[PDB]
């Protein structure tokens, strides 16, 4: 133990879609990062959200997260923190800086959607093919109930089809028109924007990182196939030992014939750039990037771990 970690305004780690900061009450989404970062003289909190809801609105999960910042505040006496988002705890972070610039430091975006995610288009397009629509109104129910009973708070504001609708492309488009940012390129551009950004008289250090274990590797007759970069071919015990592995090659599959080009899986290089990009070279799917599922990462994926450690100490180092 030491300081490494340990920086002026605390930490508050934002979970995404089907999150929460236990599942269950047993499974932590962030696996084994609050415990490392506080070993390193880290102050952590993780946020506690709807595991589906839109980031917008007045139960949305944005205004959720500005009313668990007003309490850890008033809990440490900070008076700013230093938030962290992966997948859509990004774009809920981004509510927060853009609503309450004057309560946050920075923002940190892990595989976040910040361009909406190909495969949410096609999870959505599905559903248009049922002419009753009645495979919404079964599905939605099915996914509310998981995201109640998988809350450690058993939180009841689950909205599953407002959360697929949000991480759509074409809503992610009308997302960044209602709440603009200094660190987003133009969109169709797959670039990104400024490291810093001042609002109301308040600057917030920006930065991302993308996972891109997903790779388009060949075409032929039109269609795309992909290489899981984060696996030895095929013998990687990951793809044994961990059920998301295989999952995410299928989906980063759908993703790369619907031309998202390098992917973690449910989220593009593209889509995910933001503020100053530390790297989206990491061999990494979607919950690589969190440690999931419990540790298991293929044999070429760096240790997120560490990176993420190593990035409460650039916030140090930064002033913040
Ligand atoms: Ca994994």
């Amino acid at each position: 133990a030491d300081n490494y970690a340990a920086t002026r305004y605390p930490i508050i780690l934002v979970h995404g879609l089907t999150g929460t900061d236990k599942y269950a009450g047993v499974l932590e989404y962030w696996y084994g990062i609050q415990e490392d970062l506080q070993q390193r003289g880290a102050t952590v909190y993780v946020a506690n959200l709807s595991g589906f809801q839109s980031d917008d609105g007045p139960n949305g999960r944005g205004e959720q997260l500005l009313a668990y910042v007003k309490t850890v505040l008033a809990a440490t006496g900070a008076t700013k923190v230093n938030l962290v988002g992966h997948s859509q705890g990004g774009l809920t972070s981004r509510y927060v800086a853009a609503v309450a610039p004057d309560l946050v430091a920075s923002v940190t975006t892990i595989g976040t959607p910040h361009r909406g995610s190909e495969f949410a288009d096609f999870v959505q397009g599905v559903l248009a093919y049922d002419p009753t629509g009645l495979s919404s109104t079964v599905i939605a129910a099915f996914v509310n109930v998981f995201g109640i009973l998988t809350s450690s708070s058993n939180n009841t504001n689950q909205d599953a089809l407002a959360a697929l609708k949000t991480l759509t492309t074409a809503q992610a488009a009308t997302y960044n028109q209602n709440y603009p940012s200094a660190g987003l390129g133009a969109p169709g551009s797959c670039q990104t924007g400024a490291p810093t950004e001042t609002v109301g008289g308040n600057t917030h250090l920006l930065y991302s990182w993308a996972g891109t274990a997903i790779q388009p590797t060949i075409s032929v007759g039109g269609v795309t196939g992909a290489t899981d970069t984060s696996t030895i071919p095929l013998v990687d015990p990951a793809n044994a030992l961990d059920p998301s592995t295989l999952a995410l090659f299928g989906t980063g599959t759908v993703m790369v014939n619907r031309g998202s080009g390098q992917n973690d899986g449910v989220v593009s290089k593209c889509s995910a750039l933001y503020g100053q990009v530390l790297s989206t070279s990491y061999k990494w799917n979607h919950l690589d990037e969190i440690n999931q599922l419990l540790g298991v990462r293929g044999a070429n994926a760096e240790d997120p771990v560490a990176v993420i450690r190593t990035h409460a100490n650039r916030l140090k180092l930064a002033g913040v």
